[PDB]
């Protein structure tokens, strides 16, 4: 009884029901070439999910279905395999056996050409192996029994090295996440699915928008149904919104009912008689017009939608007549073709396109329906991307080029001197941006100075400015990248040691955040073995694991931070590095870093000393972004340090090993001490004013209270 | 498919070169199971050229179909099907003889196929009767039986026949190159 369970997805087919398969013609022709093979007949498909492996298999049938294939493999009808017919089909220990003899033997012994598939060949066998089909298989695997298996590439992997003896029948196919552009293609090619599921209509800029999207908002789903889940969860958005529409339907009737007790209040009261509010006749203008405008908003709002259902339906209308007519088409039916693939053409062309003018047109705008109705590329999609991700306008707001543009200026605002390390890492990441660069390696930076110097903050502002997040930041602890490196590291515990879930700190949080930077803090400190770790890693973006699972970076940014040449800097010799200075540091360098390493490295940079010149504006910055990033619009601050707390901040916090280090926390504690206090007078309840009253810090700044 | 001999000359020389970790005996016929897939694919409806006409004509005889009913069916417009027509025929034309060579070819390769495993069944037979001291069974394997399966293969080799260009003369080889393929 495998009938009740495995679906003949040939059948499937020949009904439709199926959607169209994009992108994936040569990964069919390579599945067929595999099936077609006369001894190692048994592909795999192998990578990542929601890239289309299903639409593979069945883009297989599909030309199966149409004759598009050769005999050999043309006859045959394929059948989705499940875990249900072992399992939920047996629910005893022996039954997964009988279940998968039952299949064994109603397939080999029917129908000539059958080809069975498993979208989970990891499911087989399971932990344990259990003859779960996988012994059964091979046991009959040289009588035909044709079959296709799939699964993310990692566990391929494991899978090889676990069971060994399926190599030797199966093939693997390499398949892979589409590009940006194949994407768009895919989803035009499942719009209409889409357009006619939500009854939304979808702007292309929008579908190309949503993969635009994906690959910085959803960076670790897979990029094809990636996007159709953004495409799916915006229509849903707009469909929600259009067939409800209460904010300005019941705001507005609440509206009505308001003016109405204004207007009675006014024509009957002391008031009534006189000059004073002489202007109720302008009330009773505003009562007529929502008197007369209310229930056209929730006419005219449907009447929009209806034309929207039925430009609908005129789309749906004509992806069933294809459905049917290239079906009539499939089976040479040539007359249905001449009259149903030809009156689907003026039909749906006249039908949509008037339906399309219903929508119409204003004087300024195309499109007089106001409800909008469709997918709005960034207005609907980028804004759900926002709902899903955060900060809407600067993501929203994205192009490359202006960020790229301005962004030395606006991280001079945000880490203050230093600007050639900020221009340095401009351009390279320039460089890393219009793919002028070399793509198997992000930019990456050697930042040295001291500490409270910015390296670090930079890097993260850098990301913040890159990202729109600075904590998309991935940390190294390099002092404890000893020789016994693997575990809690980015490599992980070797797989068939005890661990299997390793290195999350680095591979899969970069996994979460390939759009980011990775950073090392004091990499000098690092286990020379760790560093060749990290370099083949440092280029070569394309990582993978100790469990053998491959990470795949690219474009993650990587910089290492360095004291190695602080003796260097200690020299005070003014805030610009000076020549010499600098060849001690690179010196250092060349010491402690195989030129090698340094090689793979966009550019090593040395910060300036911040000195006093710089953290003049620092701290009026930080205090000022100390204010802001606090709070919002409960607490609002003059932060006046007037001179006398600006020179506090810099005599007596500032440091010159430890940067501005100190006066960050100087700030915050002095502030914050004497905020609470004042907020404690509770004599305190809005706006602000600010003041200085004169060991270290011994005048303690003191504002008043 | 059927592949020139040099290809398998070459198959051996590009598997050791360049399959690094896979055997010879194995490996080289994967170039074998694998590029013979290839073609097998690649000729996708029967030869390859045909397939590409064949789509070339199915187009074309579907456009021709959706032409022939319209609402100016009659006009240049779309009465333009006609010689759409002529090409759907004159692509008809070249798509049989491609699929008739490679059809009765096929035929005379399965004939090929089976009178060499009927011959090896004959001897196998023969050699138990023979090495028993069976004259007469090897006899009546040997006798008719044998010379039949040899002449046919004869007579189906030579109406396949080979040209220095491929080996099958006709299509069942669907141009299969050597070390290009
Ligand atoms: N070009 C495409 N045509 C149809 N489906 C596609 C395409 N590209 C990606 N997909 C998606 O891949 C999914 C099915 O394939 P896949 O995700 O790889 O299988 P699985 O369901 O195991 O993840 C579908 O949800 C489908 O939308
Ligand atoms: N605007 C700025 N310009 C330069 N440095 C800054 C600026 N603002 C903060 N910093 C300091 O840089 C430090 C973080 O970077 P870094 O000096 O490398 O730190 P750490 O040595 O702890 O890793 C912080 O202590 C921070 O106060």
């Amino acid at each position: 009884y495998l009938s009740k369970y495995a679906i003949d997805m040939t059948e499937q087919a020949r009904q439709g029901k199926l959607d169209p398969v994009i992108g994936r013609e040569e990964e069919i022709r390579s599945t067929i070439r595999v099936l077609a093979r006369r001894i190692k007949s048994n592909p795999c498909l192998i990578g990542e999910p929601g890239i289309g492996k299903t639409a593979i298999i069945e883009g297989v049938a599909q030309r199966i279905i149409d004759d598009d294939v050769p005999t050999i493999l043309q006859g045959a009808k394929l059948f989705s395999l499940d875990l249900a017919a072992l399992t939920a089909g047996a629910k005893y220990k022996g039954d997964f056996e009988e279940r998968f003899k039952g299949v064994l033997k109603e397939i080999e012994e029917s129908k000539t050409l059958i080809v069975l598939f498993i979208d989970e060949i990891h499911m087989l066998m399971g932990n344990g192996k259990d003859d779960a089909a996988n012994i059964l298989k091979p046991a009959l695997s040289r009588g035909q029994l044709k079959v296709i298996g799939a699964t993310t590439n990692n566990e391929y992997r494991s899978i090889v090295e676990k069971d060994g003896a399926f190599e030797r029948r199966f093939q693997k196919i390499e398949v892979a996440e589409p590009s940006v552009r194949q994407t768009v293609a895919i989803l035009r090619g499942l719009q209409p699915k889409y357009e006619i599921h939500h009854g939304v209509r979808i702007l292309d800029s929008a579908l190309v928008t949503a993969a635009q999207l994906a690959k910085r908002y959803l960076p670790y789903r897979r990029l094809p149904d990636s996007a159709l889940d953004l495409v799916d969860i915006s229509c849903a958005g707009v469909a929600v919104a259009r067939d409800s529409k209460p904010e300005e339907l019941d705001s507005k009737e609440r509206q009505l009912q308001l003016i109405q007790v204004e207007i009675k209040a006014l024509e009957r009261d002391e008031d009534a008689d006189s000059t004073t509010k002489d202007r109720l006749k302008l009330a009773r203008q505003k009562e007529a017009s929502l008197q007369e405008e209310l229930e056209p908003l929730r006419q005219r709002y449907n009447e929009e939608k209806h034309g929207h259902e039925e430009l609908t339906q005129a789309k749906k209308k004509l992806d069933e007549l294809e459905n049917k007519a290239l079906d009539a088409e499939r089976r040479y039916d040539t007359a249905t073709a001449a009259d149903l693939r030809y009156f689907a053409i003026p039909d749906i062309k006249k039908q949509i396109e008037k339906l399309e003018d219903q929508v119409a047109e204003e004087e300024r705008r195309a499109g007089a329906n106001s409800m909008i109705q469709n997918v709005v590329d960034s207005d609907t999609i980028s804004e759900t991307a926002a709902r899903l991700t955060g900060i809407p306008v600067k993501k929203l707001s994205e192009s490359e080029n202006e960020k790229l543009i301005h962004m030395e200026r606006d991280l001079s605002s945000e880490v203050v001197g230093q600007m050639d390390a900020i221009k340095a890492v401009s351009n390279a990441v320039r460089l890393s941006r219009s793919g002028l660069a070399n793509p198997r390696q992000p930019a990456s930076f050697l930042f040295l100075g001291l500490s409270g110097s910015g390296k670090t903050e930079l890097a993260k502002k850098v990301a913040g400015f890159l990202f729109n997040d600075e904590d998309m930041m991935i940390r190294v602890d390099c002092s404890e990248l000893s020789e016994k490196y693997a575990v809690s590291k980015l490599l992980g515990t070797t797989a068939g040691y005890v661990g299997y879930d390793e290195g999350g700190f680095l591979t899969n949080q970069l996994q979460y955040k390939p759009y980011s930077v990775l950073l090392f803090d004091e990499v000098e400190k690092a286990h020379p073995d760790v560093l060749t770790v990290m370099l083949q890693m440092l280029d070569d973006g394309r990582i993978t694991s100790g469990q053998g699972k491959t990470i795949d970076c690219s474009n993650c940014i990587v910089i290492m931070t360095s004291n190695l040449g602080a003796e260097f800097i200690n020299s005070q010799q003014g805030s610009k590095i000076q020549e010499s200075t600098k060849n001690l540091v690179m010196g250092a360098v060349r010491q402690h870093f195989r030129p090698e390493f340094l090689n793979r490295i966009s550019s090593i940079v040395i910060f300036n000393k911040l000195s006093r010149k710089a953290i003049h504006k620092i701290v009026d910055i930080r205090l000022k972004e100390i204010e802001e990033r606090f709070e919002q619009n409960d607490k609002h601050y003059k932060l006046n340090l007037t001179q006398e707390a600006k020179d506090f901040l810099a005599k007596y916090g500032y440091s010159d090993d430890m940067g501005a280090r100190p006066l960050n926390r100087l700030i915050q504690n002095e502030i914050l001490n004497k905020l609470a206090l004042r907020i404690l007078k509770n004599e305190i309840k809005d706006k602000e004013t600010v003041n200085v009253v004169l060991e270290a810090e011994e005048c303690l700044e003191v504002l008043p209270n």
